[PDB]
């Protein structure tokens, strides 16, 4: 819950805002060749001392204290504006610095109740190792080659996105990634083109893999500077990084050199440029809701101002991490908005994911949306519309408006282009994220059907659990970095196999999840590697678990190539059919559900009427979670000539067969997507991908030992097939027909694994 409570701390902070709020835009360092100016906002301080150093830490060669200087109160018409300033004449680039701040707290201003704290700059743009000393940098020197020609990659519509949620270490830490020794688990991994599995040259990994998969967007887990990895320590350390230290400095551990402050800036920019060169939008995970500790640059500069304080003097702990940032305060609001603008402008970031956005006030969020709109309204914003504990806040903001938290409950007060994670469809698809053993729709829960069905229109049509204003305000997903991976929950909730073990029924459920995500409105989102059955060995909170547990297992692009192909195809379907990628509510009344949206059912079906010329006229979608094939008759009989474009085997833009009438046979634990024949013919939307069909046959009888699968990819790109992992160990491959490995062609190729009797 959140609580409106006014106290001595909130009153003091409000009075500080009225007298001392500063909008000068020049806090921190203003560098030029001829002089550097330093500015610190601290109304509570009795003095601020600047300390210059040759190095970011004392252990480095050439490390020494240069000198210290007294900052002076900044006067405007002889009135103090709360700012401290000094200008050092000459060339000061590449020196390091801290401030020594002698200060009261917010409730004892003018008293002699002072303490002195040493801290890095609140407005640091660079630091040395482990973020303890700021660095004076010419940011133009940190620009990689071609950076001036690097542009934002922005989606016309947020709802046309396909988001891959990725940790920078996870991306390439696996030696099988084919990334060079130097760059594995680093920013620079993204700059390596032509990477293949085990560097064997047969099938793409990393950035080339992402190009082939066709994701629009990569959302990167924390790459601001966090506390929880020792940047001078072992390469085997792992943390998600939800432990902020410096908001406007890149994390050191993902760089080749954290000791020189400029290197991580250059390399972070190189990562972003490489994603842009691949045609991929970059979204940044940001965590303004809390800092690692209250022994922070914020608390050491203006004690008790930047955090929400309870009447009893305790820090409000709405984050569950010990503190919460006071977004309702004039100078934290300004800090956050200025920070967002900085990452967009300086680093070419294309959008943001707000950690525990429910701890941020609606007015601040809306003002941030308006700020980013002035750059480009296609810059994306979304976040978690919840908190991690009870939140204590003042009644009103620094603007004098009533405080509202940016939660699901308050979606109507928030901009429709600040989207909110839809836990409705997430839990509906695969079961409660809070319990890995819990079943959702794909595993056979009939009561979960309503979660899926509301999810289909991005929880914007009617009300189940919460209501989005529009599809633009909804992130559609079945899993993220938190809790269990999709495939781990499937395995745990069914007992079908061990974690990370292929099972044919588990894989069917995984394909069905794919069909649902890409036939639902809202912003389609996946954990990186969901498309290849990513496992964390059942770990439901992997934030500091082993690097090799967390890392993407690149062998899975082969072991689950068929599943990758299914996702690849479903993505094509969504991007081809306008109703699915609508921002607004235009298409809400164009859906005809066969059963009530609320129905307890094994078969969900609906049609969608389109109005875009040159596209399919109508789509039929069926989800079957039964363990048997079902005959499903649509209530909408307006179309009786259909072309199937997704089934239990494959998804894409090509005809998989036709259906006359209103009844479809839907295999167990599978989806059907069909479109009107007339529209299919007229639109001329067709696949340019090639296919490989993989068969598994008992040589002696000619009978299949396992269902055939379909691989699908760009013509001329490399594929690798393998024997079926689920065939009993009492059969072994004796012969292969066709090419187990090769390049896709337009005409479908077939590979048959022939099996003989064996004892293991
Ligand atoms: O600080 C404690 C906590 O922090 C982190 O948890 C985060 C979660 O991992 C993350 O998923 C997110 O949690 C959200 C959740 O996703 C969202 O769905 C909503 O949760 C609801 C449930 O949907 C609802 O079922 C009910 O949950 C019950 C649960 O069913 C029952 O089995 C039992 O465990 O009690 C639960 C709570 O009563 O209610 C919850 C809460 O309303 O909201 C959640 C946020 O509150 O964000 C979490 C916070 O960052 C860590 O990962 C975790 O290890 C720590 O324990
Ligand atoms: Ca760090």
């Amino acid at each position: 819950s959140d609580y409106a409570r006014d106290n001595s701390y909130t009153k003091a902070a409000e009075d500080i805002d009225a007298q001392y709020a500063y909008s000068g835009n020049d806090l921190g360092v203003t560098y030029t060749k001829d002089a550097t100016t330093f500015k610190v906002w601290s109304p509570t301080a009795t003095g601020v001392k600047l300390n210059i150093f040759t190095k970011g830490s004392d252990d480095e060669q050439g490390a020494s204290k240069v000198a210290s200087y007294t900052l002076e109160k900044m006067l405007v018409d002889g009135e103090w504006n709360g700012v401290w300033t000094i200008t050092l004449v000459g060339e000061w680039k590449d020196y390091y610095y801290t401030y020594s701040v002698t200060t009261t707290d917010t409730t004892h201003i003018g008293s002699d109740a002072t303490k002195t704290y040493e801290t890095q700059d609140v407005y640091s743009t660079a630091t040395g190792v482990n973020g303890k000393r700021s660095m004076i940098v010419d940011l133009d020197e940190t620009d990689p080659e071609g950076w001036s020609n690097d542009s934002h990659v922005l989606l016309d519509k947020s709802t046309k996105s396909s988001v891959w949620e990725l940790h920078i270490k996870d991306f390439s830490y696996d030696k099988a990634s084919g990334v060079s020794d130097a760059n594995r688990g680093k920013y620079l991994a993204f700059t390596e083109n032509g990477t293949t599995l085990n560097g064997e040259g047969k099938v793409s990994t990393c950035i080339d893999y992402l190009k082939e998969l066709g994701v629009t967007t990569v959302q990167l887990n924390p790459f601001y500077d966090f506390q929880s990895v020792n940047e001078a320590g072992d390469d085997s350390q792992f943390n998600w990084g939800y432990d902020p230290v410096n908001y406007n400095v890149p994390e050191g551990s993902y760089s080749s050199n954290p000791y020189d402050g400029k290197v991580r800036i250059k390399e972070c920019k190189e990562m972003i440029k490489a994603l842009h060169d691949a045609g991929i939008s970059v979204v940044m995970d940001v965590v303004y809701n809390h800092t690692y500790s209250t022994d922070s640059c914020f608390q050491y500069t203006v004690p008790n101002y930047y955090y929400r304080m309870k009447t009893t003097g305790a820090f409000s702990d709405g984050s569950g991490c010990g503190n919460e940032g006071a977004t309702e305060r004039a100078m934290y609001r300004q800090y956050v908005i200025d920070s967002l603008k900085y990452w967009v402008n300086e680093y070419h970031v294309d959008g943001f994911r707000f950690d525990l956005m429910g701890l941020m006030d609606v007015e601040t969020m809306n003002m941030a949306r308006e700020a980013l709109d002035q750059i480009d309204p296609r810059i994306t914003m979304w976040g978690e519309g919840w908190a991690g504990g009870d939140s204590y806040h003042p009644t009103n903001t620094c603007s004098g408006t009533k405080f509202y938290p940016a939660t699901q409950a308050n979606a109507s007060r928030l901009s429709d282009r600040i989207a909110i994670f839809n836990d409705g469809i997430r839990d509906g698809i695969k079961g409660s994220a809070m319990d890995i053993s819990d079943v959702g729709f794909i595993q056979g829960s009939k009561s979960s059907a309503k979660g899926v069905s509301y999810g289909v229109r991005a929880n914007s049509s009617g009300t189940y659990k919460w209501k989005a204003q529009a599809p633009s305000q909804c992130v559609t997903y079945d899993a993220c970095h938190d809790n269990a991976t999709l495939y781990d929950q499937i395995i745990a909730s069914t007992g079908l196999a061990d974690y990370g073990e292929r099972n044919s029924e588990a894989v069917k459920m995984n394909r069905l999840a794919s069909a649902i995500i890409y036939t639902s409105q809202g912003i389609s989102f996946t954990l990186a590697g969901e498309e290849m059955a990513r496992s964390k060995d059942g770990d439901t909170n992997s934030y500091k678990s082993a690097a090799n547990l967390n890392m993407i297992k690149w062998q899975n692009v082969v072991d689950y190539a068929d599943v990758v192909s299914y996702y690849k195809g479903m993505m094509q379907i969504k991007s081809a059919f306008s109703p699915l990628t609508a921002m607004d509510n235009s298409y809400a009344d164009k859906y005809t559900f066969t059963k009530k949206v609320s129905a307890s059912t094994n078969q969900i079906s609906f049609t969608i009427q389109n109005d875009v010329e040159g596209e399919w006229n109508k789509m039929a979608v069926i989800y079957n979670n039964a363990t048997t094939a079902a005959d499903v008759t649509l209530s909408d009989t307006s179309v009786t000539d259909w072309v199937v474009i997704a089934n239990g085997e494959t998804a894409g833009l090509d005809s998989l067969g036709e259906v006359t009438g209103s009844t479809f046979t839907v295999p167990a634990r599978s989806a059907i997507v069909a479109v009107d024949k007339a529209g299919y013919e007229s639109a001329g939307i067709h696949s340019s991908k090639g296919k490989v069909k993989v068969n598994y046959v008992y040589e002696a009888t000619g009978e299949k030992l396992e269902d055939s699968v379909i691989l699908q990819g760009s013509v001329g790109s490399g594929y690798v097939t393998v024997p079926s992992a689920v065939i009993p160990d009492t059969y072994i491959v004796s012969r292969i027909g066709g090419n187990a490995e090769g390049k896709y062609t337009s005409d479908m190729q077939e590979v048959t694994y022939y099996y003989t009797d064996y004892i293991p």
